[PDB]
């Protein structure tokens, strides 16, 4: 699915994410845009042979079980295929562990270099939230 922005940012409201760990809901959108442009089919390959899944990119090297991604681990559970999912709940589980373990958003590579120190409240402008 390609998600509308309006559309991802009410589903990501809804589902906890607004001022999760101090990240305004724009922080969060602004992420899913340069990650995956908003597209929950979204994969990538890293250097190191790990993947990255879905809305929000999340990594096989530590977050999910993708069956090739040996001595990885899986601290959220889950096959990577289920972050590829219409619906975004695993994904949204799955990262609200990652911003809480110790690094925040700068977890996501896409987020740091652009959308951080930008005006991130943009993104959501004019939605009805
Ligand atoms: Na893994």
């Amino acid at each position: 699915k390609v998600f509308g922005r309006c559309e991802l940012a009410a589903a990501m409201k809804r589902h906890g994410l607004d001022n999760y760990r101090g990240y305004s809901l724009g922080n969060w959108v602004c992420a899913a845009k340069f990650e995956s442009n908003f597209n929950t089919q979204a994969t990538n390959r890293n250097t190191d042979g790990s993947t990255d899944y879905g809305i929000l990119q999340i990594n096989s090297r530590w977050w999910c079980n993708d069956g090739r991604t040996p001595g990885s681990r899986n601290l959220c559970n889950i096959p990577c295929s289920a972050l590829l999912s219409s619906d975004i709940t695993a994904s949204v589980n799955c990262a609200k562990k990652i911003v809480s373990d110790g690094n925040g958003m700068n977890a996501w590579v896409a987020w740091r270099n652009r959308c951080k120190g930008t005006d991130v409240q943009a993104w959501i402008r004019g939605c009805r939230l």
